[PDB]
């Protein structure tokens, strides 16, 4: 459950996000309220108070990805996956994905980790949003190969099934390539 393409290694990880370390760890919010959400809770738990008030800070919108500081998480930047309610998920799913992506080729990330995106509450089916998120990983690294980069999908632990659906569409994809 690991593979490289060109210059870019992507691992599924079983973990907790807020205990990552990595340039980028990506959050996953509802942007009227940062503090509800399992993983929403998790990072601000770890992040510490003050991650919130540079977050409310710098909302002031079409906005998908807001950017802060990592604070007391082990990351140089936290990418914060705003979910506007006006719109199809799997498309918010796609766009922030590109966006968090393009980001990292704007800061000169060397490695990105990110929690299975839209799954919670099943919102997005869990083949689906795996689907995607190797889409745009994979894309990305076609279309911008002079760019090394690390992405970690963490999975939750007691999250079984997630996992069982992210292993099966990495063995899928290598299967190609
Ligand atoms: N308004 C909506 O219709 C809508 C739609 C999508 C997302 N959201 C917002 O985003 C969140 C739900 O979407 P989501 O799926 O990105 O987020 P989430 O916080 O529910 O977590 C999503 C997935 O990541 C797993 N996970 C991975 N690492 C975890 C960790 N360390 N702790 C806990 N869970 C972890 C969860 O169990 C789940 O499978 C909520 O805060 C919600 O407001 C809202």
């Amino acid at each position: 459950n690991a593979m490289v393409v060109n210059n870019l290694t992507l691992q599924i990880v079983q973990g907790h996000i807020e205990w990552q370390t990595a340039d980028v760890i990506v959050n996953s919010v509802n942007p009227h309220d940062i503090t509800v959400g399992p993983v929403a809770k998790s990072i601000l738990q770890q992040a510490g108070v003050e991650m919130k008030s540079e977050f409310l800070a710098t909302k002031a919108r079409s906005q998908l990805v807001l950017v802060t500081k990592g604070f007391n998480l082990f990351c140089k930047y936290i990418y914060h996956v705003l979910w506007h309610s006006e719109f199809p998920k799997p498309q918010i799913l796609k766009h922030a994905m590109k966006e968090c992506l393009e980001k990292c080729i704007e800061q000169n990330i060397t490695s990105i980790s990110f929690p299975a995106l839209g799954t919670g509450n099943m919102e997005i089916k869990k083949e689906t949003a795996a689907e995607i998120l190797f889409d745009e990983v994979l894309t990305f690294a076609k279309d911008h190969v002079k760019h090394q980069l690390t992405v970690k999908f963490v999975i939750f632990p007691t999250d079984l099934e997630i996992y069982k659906a992210f292993s099966s569409e990495m063995a899928k994809r290598s299967k190609m390539l």
